[PDB]
């Protein structure tokens, strides 16, 4: 029998490593940390000076987000938890700014083929199709109507998927970049819930392993709690990373400051948070430190993958997608 | 040398994964959660509209957790801490609310078969064989002897085991169902005192190896703590779960609220407790929050297997049985 | 290279697991824990009635915790840090109390051949060879040199070991049982200030491997916290436990009662604290739960013993030294 | 595919293990703790009579650290964060108070070749040429340079390195000793905010593999805790070990007493933390108890090498680095 337990070695089809599973090597470098180019692909014809980008949450990214990541040289992605018709008029506040990126969330429901046309027409530069769960053919319908119809102006991203062979699907219908990430999040409940999900590098791996060949990008979205992680999800292959819980104690983000016991926080709360549903949870509401200013923890950052980049000898994120990993165990926290 | 010492490879004969061990890998699916059919085999003949039933405790299940259980489409397993006409007389009451599904736990003592006969009379449904260790010709003979003699109307379980070989011998004696558990139990001190057990997902899975191909279904008993271990026992290829600590907290059970530092607790004690054998213990005397009616409780249950169901594209508990697993390292809580 | 790094398989030459890394698997059996045969061998021809010896600790072991050991079925050794004559005479006082069983300890100084001839002249039955450290010539020529002058009237044991080899020197040497443990005593420091031990069922394992050949005696020393791990211990191949921690809480060990916060204590303390070498420490000076009579002590660790041998199907510790473990995962504990 | 994801076997290159990852094994031993030889090199010249070294930081070493460590038997390597005509000053300083050995820490800015030339000047037995990240050819060329122009009269060490190939490039360089350490240091988040990292026993026996074969001693730098990691460090093959942490909370160290709670502390931070940079951080500003004289320190840790020597069997420590470890799992701290 397997090792442990039952006569089918694929039931327990593999060993998913988390962020904190592992560290970059060090490797040769004639490369500064001050010098390193940090631009990247968010999507297949969009590259971003910064490769970040701000979750599609409520408690993260409507206009003002936006507008401050797209200045710092990331994008935000508008979230889709009000009505089309703010969405859309939140797309154009962005526009107003000068000729800024932005993107904007939409699902599979009724309503959001009339969201995307709706964002398009406001100006949007990308799509996101969000969704729990993007292995499904309604979502890879989307994706793929919207490729045909609005693809030559705007980029299409599908998510979140957590498996090769569900960003295998995605590359197949079309999409401009790939989303990854079920159950990592730091407000996500998706795993004690549901018993679902998968460690955040692993999955990385995997659906780069379906997207690379294709030269579509890969987003790794969730469970990034420090600097160091940004560095540790694009080695893995990972272009961009996107953002929720290290941007949402910012002054940019929704909401306001929070005082308990003496010290400062924001509101974070999952889009499948009771709160966020009444506009079976698989998310909380919680708090997070104030920040100050997006511009001061987006240098921290992107200072922390410079160092990365240092380190690595990686001139370009590029060359960071193909450093090695030493895996660490449980003492090594 | 074998790599962790003497010379024996069959010393440590596996490696024991629990709950915590694994998740769900999210798959192609077409299933809405809403959608999907929760029904499931409890013996061989009865099948729940809700793969759950509440455990034999004497802080769970008595007459009014028998009838909200199977009111909520599961059942109710009555406990034997009580003489046999009180029991015989809670099947009765449980009866007299409809045509109701019920079950009760009996013993190898001497008294177990007047109180199996006592149970019949009234007209119980399924009988449980319910013991700390079912590996033992006791056991088998009391299984063997209930299913040659009141076998063709009452479904007989069999429990508690933890190895294929054990889940095998109750096969052979006539089980309609295995009931697995050694050592996982929330209240349980099996490891601890006797330093025995076995990690309730390899368990199942070797449980289930040596069950299904004779198309018994297993109950997986213990250790269940949230909704998505419900999903992963299942997964595991259990047919149904048997929970205590989950429902110890809810109205329906016996004993009263209890209020410590402002908040609402209700006592939940192992049989093999102290207080339970008072009426060399394996089990503690302890509490758990307060949590309101059962149909709550099981909603909620009910809605995070739906979602797991939805990201496995499981439409039946059939198919749940053939999802995989991801295993996690220890950074991964 | 090796996976853990350099070029040499033989550097890093094992994985060793502990108590808590293990349990004991279930069995067939028709062994009723009130019926199980506890009795074991604690030297080649001393048996006792129940598996246990109490540390030569002078926190733990003087005539009194002899006594009561002995008339619960096991042993005292009583400890060195005395003179001579004191030793000798609490060995004459436990033999004032009846034909009962007594060890004591003696090191390899100066001194020691001299107390092992006035412990030999008090009427001790075993004489521990006990050490820090005993693979080592001087330690095993003490141990030859007993065996020849009053090995035919005196059991010898040696200790401490923590590998196959030096348990296999300590066989050839002459010793009547080998004693196993470097590194996990409850008050041992030896891990932290010398970063050398082995970690307790691989050690066993290996010990056991070198002994069992040859019919000599396992006795596993340190580590043991839980009644639990004291079936483990057996079941890894040892044939008795001696306990330190267990016992110093109980009425019968050296000291008095220590009331802090409104709790009763007792001192235990390491053989290599400072305040015990004050007559570079290896040990600490610690306080543990007052437990009541020694008795009562004791019929719970039996009392867990039996509900192992009952869950293996052990009718004897022989059998129960042949029982398999399953290996758990840190979410485990 | 790879069993943690993708399908490259390269990508995670290797399982580095830590301190608490493994312990020494019991071996053989005829050699007391007191009589062992616990001399060791430097560097290919220069032999100390204690095998360990203060760190080049300004909580740390300075002149007053410097001596009382060469008297003690092992050696300073005085901090670079101060002008160099201080630096000089300090040199002078230690060698005032007789003829004892002294190091010294350069960079590789422009300040850098004029630095070393004025210790040079004042005296200095070992430059260090010291760095993040010693894998460079702006490294390697200083270490080269130096060797070269002062490499008759003074050693010359490099550092950091964490990986086989770094320290195989130091050697090439001409270090005569190599240094150890990226990540691990007590005060350092150079894991947490790059990513990056290489746990310490397999970085010392990677480097070992590469330094061993050329006569080129590696010197343990960061990471060590206790005693015991000491000895630790040795066995895996390192020649000496660098200590930060364990010697600033001593007398000698730079700073004051800081009364905290009733305690006493010493501030310790490290080289890249804001306030040493303005005399993006990758390390702390935190506190050490207050130890007392560094006398007393150095006896603990040398007691602490002693038992370990005693424990394996090793005369000296060219024979403690052929010592066997055994692994242990999370349950075994
Ligand atoms: C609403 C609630 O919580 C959420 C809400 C939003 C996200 C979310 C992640 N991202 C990237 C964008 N949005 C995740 C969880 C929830 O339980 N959703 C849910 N659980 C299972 C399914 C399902 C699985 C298969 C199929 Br087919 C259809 C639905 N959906
Ligand atoms: C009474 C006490 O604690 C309990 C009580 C009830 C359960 C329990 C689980 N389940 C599913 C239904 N009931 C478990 C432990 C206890 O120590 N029992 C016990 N330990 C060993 C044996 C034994 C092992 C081999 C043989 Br053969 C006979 C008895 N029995
Ligand atoms: C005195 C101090 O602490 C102790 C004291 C007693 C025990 C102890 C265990 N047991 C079962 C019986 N007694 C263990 C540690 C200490 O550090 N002892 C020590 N550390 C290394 C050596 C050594 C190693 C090789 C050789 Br060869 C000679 C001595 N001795
Ligand atoms: C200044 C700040 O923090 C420090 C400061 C000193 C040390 C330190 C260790 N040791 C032994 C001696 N000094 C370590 C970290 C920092 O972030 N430094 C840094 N991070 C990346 C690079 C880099 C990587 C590749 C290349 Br090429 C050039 C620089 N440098
Ligand atoms: O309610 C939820 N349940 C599960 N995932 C969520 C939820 N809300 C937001 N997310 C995901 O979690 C990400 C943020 O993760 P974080 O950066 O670790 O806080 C988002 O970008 C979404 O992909
Ligand atoms: O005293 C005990 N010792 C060991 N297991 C027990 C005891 N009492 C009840 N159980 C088992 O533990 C299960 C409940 O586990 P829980 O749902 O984790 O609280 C029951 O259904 C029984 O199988
Ligand atoms: O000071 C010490 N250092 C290391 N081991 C000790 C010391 N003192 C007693 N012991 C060992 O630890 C055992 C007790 O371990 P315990 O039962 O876990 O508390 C004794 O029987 C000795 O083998
Ligand atoms: O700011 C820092 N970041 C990373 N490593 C540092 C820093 N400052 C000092 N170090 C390293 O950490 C070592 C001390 O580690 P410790 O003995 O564990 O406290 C030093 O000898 C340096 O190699």
């Amino acid at each position: 029998p397997v090792p442990t337990g039952g006569d089918d070695p694929t039931k327990i089809a593999m060993l998913g490593l988390t962020f904190d599973d592992v560290l970059l090597l060090p490797a040769a470098s004639d490369v500064l940390p001050a010098n390193a180019d940090t631009s990247s692909q968010l999507t297949k014809k969009i590259r971003l000076k910064v490769p970040l980008v701000s979750s599609a949450m409520d408690t993260v990214t409507e206009a003002r987000m936006a507008i401050a990541m797209a200045r710092a040289g990331g994008m935000g992605v508008l979230h889709r938890n009000l009505p089309v018709a703010e969405q859309a008029a939140q797309v154009e506040t962005v526009k107003r700014s000068g000729g800024l990126l932005v993107g904007a969330a939409v699902g599979v429901g009724d309503d959001a083929w009339e969201r995307a046309m709706a964002l398009r027409d406001a100006g949007v530069d990308v799509l996101v199709v969000d969704t729990a769960h993007a292995h499904n053919r309604k979502v890879l319908d989307m994706v793929h109507r919207l490729k045909t119809t609005v693809g030559d102006e705007i980029e299409v991203v599908g998510g979140n998927v957590a498996t090769r062979a569900a960003a295998a699907a995605l590359v197949e219908a079309g999409a401009d970049a790939v989303k990854v990430g079920v159950g990592p999040g730091s407000i996500c409940t998706t795993r004690v819930v549901a018993g679902v999900g998968a460690p955040q590098i692993t999955a990385i791996l995997e659906a780069v392993a379906a997207c690379a060949p294709h030269g579509v990008p890969v987003i790794a979205d969730g469970g990034l709690q420090y600097s160091g992680d940004i560095a540790k999800a694009l080695a893995a292959g990972a272009s961009t990373a996107m953002l929720g819980s290290l941007l949402a104690g910012t002054a940019e983000s929704p909401g306001e400051l929070i005082l308990v016991n003496g010290k400062q926080f924001k509101s974070y709360r999952g889009m499948g948070s009771l709160g966020a549903m009444q506009g079976v949870p698989e998310g909380i509401e919680g708090r997070v430190p104030f920040r100050g200013p997006l511009s001061t923890v987006i240098h921290q950052l992107v200072g922390g993958l410079r160092a990365a980049m240092g380190y690595t000898g990686s001139a370009t994120i590029e060359e960071l997608q193909q450093a090695q990993f030493v895996q660490i165990t449980a003492a090594g926290l």
